[PDB]
């Protein structure tokens, strides 16, 4: 991987593996969010950062995902090779943006798209503060300074609002625990993880006979990692649409929701 | 990628990801046995096994793990290059052998070294049977005809028998169940899913203070997609581990392994 000649952005190439493929002989979401999350940590090694600043490690603070949206057309095929490009934008105060393109490395074209949201959060007391304008600076020199969109689009699916399924669900899949390979460097439960447990709760029917489009979740709480985790589907429409919910096994307690937008192979 | 001058074993380099390592910031062992499943395929594949021949296929059999046997000196820390050696050998009538030996690719030092036993079985009946001899030659030309051990010390680790855990177990880890992650591309379970149960039992304390040096698996039986799974440990001894997974209802046996750590 290289940052690009401008050094605003970065790219990387990635051979499909055996073991990341699913069913189709093609990667699964699972596996392109690990890619995603590989290049994005790249990025920040190649222009300095250990994505903290000198100012957030001093503070305590860190940069926590608040929204993720994956939008894919053609899923790669194992032993392809797969060319990523990623960037950043400060948002204001709210926080910054993460923005990646996907594409066939042999063709130019492209294959899939996703986009972020990331909120700064005292990593000690989990609270939420806006972005400092001495925190903003030291950024800024590695973000375009014109808009640079992967989702530009009027009315595009990656900021629409997210509703609350409302109990009983149609389909669910209970007791889901994370196991070590679930964690991070950080002993975190990995980001990528919830997606996988948000994808348990569709019918195999649906995968068997559908491709995942779209994808949109909204990150609110963390899973522990001696946490178990419930997770529900409710079918919400040639195209399958379903409303996700991943809640704490004992009180309720809601850590994630989502969206999936599915189509007929 | 690429098949070695003498076309009989097979290497490849690989970067460590981020999300590939723990907490000492370097590689798990289940990235490692990831890693060497990779360059396993890599090395059929390179060879024309698009790894069943096409007689296995008209018979409608598969080569199955049997024994899987892995020994780390150093893990490799995230952005370093490993490179990874594979080879199979014949072992008469029983079975195959599949042998990797990992390596610094900036200083070329061996930093681990791995082993298995792989027997043939109709995907269908699940019944063992021998390789025959019409199968044994479609495959003898992939292989070295002397022999080439990862573990050659007569007497070694990657071979002693390994016995039942008796109840009650010192640790436990219950209710163990596999996600579509964890299927591989026919939506049976990794290989690899059944090292991460084994040392799910292992207490956070030992993670914590040590480092894994050697883990023997056997496999039994396959974990069904909607099985359930407890995984058992008991202290044997540097720190020792006796291990078992057996299915969550009926106790039925699916693995069983033993471990070693290394304090650090
Ligand atoms: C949003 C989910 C899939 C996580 N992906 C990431 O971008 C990431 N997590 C940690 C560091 N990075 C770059
Ligand atoms: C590495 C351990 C878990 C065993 N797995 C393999 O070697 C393998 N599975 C399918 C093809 N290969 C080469």
């Amino acid at each position: 991987g290289s940052l690009t000649e401008d050094g605003l952005s970065y790219k990387e190439k990635f051979v499909v593996r055996s073991y990341e493929v699913g069913s189709n002989k093609t990667a699964t979401v699972e596996t392109i969010a690990n890619l995603l999350q590989e290049v994005g940590c790249n990025h920040a090694q190649s222009v300095g950062f250990s994505a903290t600043t000198t100012t957030m490690r001093k503070l305590h603070l860190i940069w926590v995902t608040a929204r993720m949206h994956i939008e894919i057309y053609k899923y790669p095929a194992w032993g392809d090779v797969v060319e990523i490009e990623t960037w950043c934008q400060s948002e204001g105060r709210i926080g910054t943006r993460r923005d990646w393109i996907l594409k066939d490395s042999v063709t130019g074209e492209v294959t899939g798209r996703a986009t972020s949201k990331w909120v700064m959060m005292n990593q000690d007391t989990r609270r939420l503060q806006k972005v400092s304008d001495d925190v903003r600076d030291e950024y800024l020199v590695f973000c375009p300074q014109e808009p640079r969109l992967a989702f530009p689009e009027e009315n595009n699916r990656s900021l629409k609002k997210i509703p609350k399924l409302e109990d009983p669900a149609q389909y669910s899949m209970i007791g889901l625990k994370p196991r070590r390979a679930d964690l991070d460097m950080n002993q975190h439960v990995n980001n990528v993880t919830y997606i996988g447990w948000v994808l348990e709760s569709i019918p195999q029917e649906i995968v068997d006979t559908h491709e995942l489009q779209v994808i949109t979740l909204d990150y609110r709480r963390e899973c522990q990692q001696d946490d178990v985790v419930d997770s529900l589907t409710t079918t919400t429409s040639n195209d399958s649409q379903f409303l996700h919910l991943l809640r704490l096994s004992g009180d309720g307690q809601e850590i994630n929701r989502g969206t999936t937008l599915w189509r007929k192979k």
